[PDB]
């Protein structure tokens, strides 16, 4: 009890799409940053293959709580990025949001392909389809190719949720409840970028 991330994630995610989905929603940096950390500890149950993709994430998320202390919200956080001119900048706050932002949306995808195959100890297609809607787009050829051989070094099925501690009822469960929570709040986070005609295909 208390060592099970998929379950710190269903929890953390819940709080932000009650804040996503409420009237003036204000998303604060601490809260949102935190819950992204929770998501860090699904690497590590994947190979050693997949340790470029887990040092990038979690540099990028050590960035978001760094600017927690100074910054009061995603929406101002952005806004001061705009406004020094520095939004596209490499390691900026707006920036390491925006590849976050598709973090998050590589685990809902995955988590959607999971539940749905089951029956099949392999992870194979899931990981595959799922990197391919949300990351394809957006990564070199160098990158996705370093990406399709890691996936032979994936664990399987079985062994995934053996690590991260549940069986397949319950994994199924705090699984599809990240995918519900997820999903408004992905879209929230779309939408600060598409309101600020800043894009988010860069
Ligand atoms: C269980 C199935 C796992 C499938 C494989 C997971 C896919 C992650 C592959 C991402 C490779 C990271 C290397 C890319 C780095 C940079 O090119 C870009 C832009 O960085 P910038 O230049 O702006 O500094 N980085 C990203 O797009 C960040 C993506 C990392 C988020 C990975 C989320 C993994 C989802 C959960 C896996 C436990
Ligand atoms: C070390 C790996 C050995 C395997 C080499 C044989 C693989 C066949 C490569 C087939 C050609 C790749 C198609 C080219 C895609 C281009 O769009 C990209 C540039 O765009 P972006 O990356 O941003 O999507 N091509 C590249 O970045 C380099 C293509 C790599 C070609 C083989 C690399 C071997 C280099 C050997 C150097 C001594
Ligand atoms: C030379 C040793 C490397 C041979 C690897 C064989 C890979 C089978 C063919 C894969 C091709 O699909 C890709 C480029 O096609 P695309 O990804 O654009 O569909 N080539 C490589 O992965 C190399």
């Amino acid at each position: 009890e208390a060592d099970k991330p998929l379950r710190k994630i269903s929890a953390a995610f819940k709080k932000l799409a009650i804040i996503v989905n409420s009237p003036n929603p204000e998303v604060p940096v601490t809260q949102f940053s935190h819950a992204c950390s929770l998501v860090s500890p699904l690497f590590g149950c994947l190979g050693i293959a997949f340790k470029f993709a887990e040092m990038n994430y979690v540099a990028k998320v050590d960035d978001l709580v760094r600017a927690s202390s100074s910054i009061s919200t995603l929406v101002v956080m952005m806004d001061k990025d705009i406004e020094a001119d520095c939004v596209r900048k490499a390691g900026s706050h707006t920036r390491n949001l925006l590849r976050v932002k598709r973090g998050l949306d590589m685990v809902k995808v995955l988590f959607e392909q999971i539940i749905a195959s089951e029956g099949d100890n392999s992870l194979k297609d899931p990981a595959t389809k799922s990197y391919a809607q949300v990351f394809a787009p957006h990564h070199g050829w160098a990158i996705r190719k370093a990406v399709s051989l890691g996936m032979y070094a994936l664990p399987t099925r079985a062994h995934l949720l053996n690590m991260l501690k549940e069986d397949e009822a319950a994994a199924k469960i705090h699984m599809q409840s990240y995918v519900n929570s997820s999903a408004p709040l992905i879209t929230y986070l779309d939408n600060l970028f598409l309101s600020k005609q800043l894009g988010i295909d860069w």
